[PDB]
RNA sequence: GGCCCGGGGCGGUUCGAUUCCGCCCUGGGCCACU
């Protein structure tokens, strides 16, 4: 098992086939007579286009390109209508960037409008660079596409490719500038091992420096960074995954997890062993799409969090999980319960104003002085971590995101337990306390 | 939708709040959906 074999046995993982892609040149070809037919402007951008796809994860991204002068509306509108005029089966859904996802002849295929303008200066759609990235690849992966799949694959079997955000990980075009950059796969993950979160790598530049936070300027804008969405864990992750490969290569870095299916009669004696306080905020999955459902779930989660750790009950970890009808808010506390009183700061004996108002106070059990200052003893309104939450949820609610806080203004319970086991989160569960096997 | 920076109004908590928990108005960047 040395790096150089191992390399050579992964690309049978990431190489499509001669027949997967005959199935993209056939529906290619369709595809174009299907728009000529039309009259229609387009453009084949992305990795078909480039040839950089990974096997078994084909898609063909087509751009009709519009006038600058047309409307936002009106490339949503004729956008959307060449689309679904020209896919077997299509679907709309997206966050603010109209397109139209389908399929023809058997492959996933991306309608999306932009507007056709000169220099990526000023872009007035999300997506006019996605046209120049492709200029200004062609000519410079040519001859190491490969290389950009050996890449893609190995982000991919460890949870870190896409940079939508419920992964916040390496897009694609990230992973074709960094071979750009470092000229292949091995060199990619031999520098990686040394970047910081302060690394910057400019291609158009070929340098690498120092700066704010990890940044990789897009060749097409200076601007733009385009690890702008590649989370400092995941970035971790990457840095250290390059060192243990580098350390001990094995394709099983290309291969998929384990899928791991732990009984939930494993995790009860877990939990048990712990004596933490595990539990989760279950409620209904407001229909929306991923790229909003996500960042919710994380400022909700993370809004609960803050306030179990200023409430005294240690939380260790959060996580969440989205199936199809709801979603889970997950934490785990060092404390299960906590005394009913606590003390309270008070002023310095010094000035009786504020002693005086301080002491005004109906109290149950009498201030004292310590060290200088007066203190108080009080009450907590609740003693256990998800009598807090249910507490904290039902009140600030609208705090915990838009559509995920609407949600659980008219719905939400705390599930503990058994009862808690039994719900689809066990897999985020045992990540979470970081359950080996 | 989320994040970052900023205006102007507020409620609650507190001996004490610009500073802690939050709510309305609003201006400017950025990110994801290709
Ligand atoms: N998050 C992004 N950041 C920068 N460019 C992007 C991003 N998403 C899409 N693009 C542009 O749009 C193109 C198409 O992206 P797409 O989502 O189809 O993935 P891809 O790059 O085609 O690679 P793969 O399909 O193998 O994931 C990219 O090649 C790039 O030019
Ligand atoms: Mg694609």
């Amino acid at each position: 098992m040395k790096v150089e074999e191992i390399l050579e046995k992964a690309l049978e993982l990431v190489i499509p086939d001669e027949e997967e892609v005959r199935k993209g040149r056939e529906a290619e070809e369709e595809l174009r007579r299907r728009l000529d037919e039309l009259g229609v402007e387009y453009v084949f951008v992305g990795s078909y286009a480039r040839n950089t796809w990974l096997k078994g994860s084909l898609e063909i991204d087509v751009f009709l390109l519009f006038p600058e002068e047309f409307s936002k509306e009106e490339l949503r509108e004729r956008g959307l209508e060449i689309g679904k005029a020209v896919l077997d089966s299509y679907e709309i859904r997206y966050a603010e960037h109209p397109y139209v996802h389908g399929v023809v002849k058997g492959v996933e295929v991306d309608v999306v409008p932009c507007y056709k303008l000169k220099e990526p200066k000023n872009i007035k759609s999300a997506v006019d660079r996605t046209p120049f990235h492709h200029k200004w690849l062609e000519g410079r992966i040519k001859g190491k596409e490969n290389e950009v799949r050996l890449l893609k694959g190995f982000l991919k079997a460890n949870g870190i490719y896409g940079a939508e955000y419920k992964v916040r990980g390496f897009s694609g075009y990230l992973c074709e500038l960094l071979i750009v950059f470092y000229g292949s796969f091995l060199e990619t993950v031999k520098n990686a091992r040394r970047w910081t979160r302060r690394t910057v790598i400019d291609v158009a530049k070929g340098e690498v420096r120092k700066g704010e936070e990890f940044f990789v300027v897009d060749p097409v804008d200076e601007k733009r960074n385009v690890a702008a969405n590649l989370s400092l864990d995941n970035l971790a992750r990457f840095v250290h995954l390059c060192r243990e490969f580098m350390e001990a290569p094995s394709l099983g870095f290309f291969k998929p997890k384990h899928p791991l299916e732990i009984e939930p009669e494993r995790l009860r004696k877990i939990v048990e062993e712990r004596g933490t306080a595990v539990f989760a905020v279950k409620f209904r999955k407001p229909d929306i799409v991923d790229d909003n459902l996500y960042p919710q779930l994380e400022r909700a989660s993370r809004k609960i969090f803050e306030f179990l750790e200023r409430e005294n009950f240690m939380p260790l970890r959060s996580a969440f999980k989205a199936s199809e009808e709801f979603c889970y808010l997950l934490f785990e506390c060092q404390i299960k319960e906590i005394s009913r009183v606590f003390r309270r700061m008070g002023p310095q004996f010094e000035d009786e104003r504020n002693v005086k108002k301080f002491l005004s106070r109906n109290r149950a059990f009498r201030p004292f002085i310590e060290n200088g200052r007066w203190w108080a003893f009080e009450m907590r309104k609740f003693t256990t971590p998800e009598e807090g939450v249910r507490s904290y949820a039902s009140t600030h609610w609208h705090t915990l995101g838009k559509n995920v806080g609407e949600s659980i203004r008219e719905y939400f319970e705390i599930i503990s337990g058994e009862k808690l086991f039994k719900e689809p989160v066990t897999a985020e569960l045992c990540e979470m306390m970081g359950v080996k096997d």
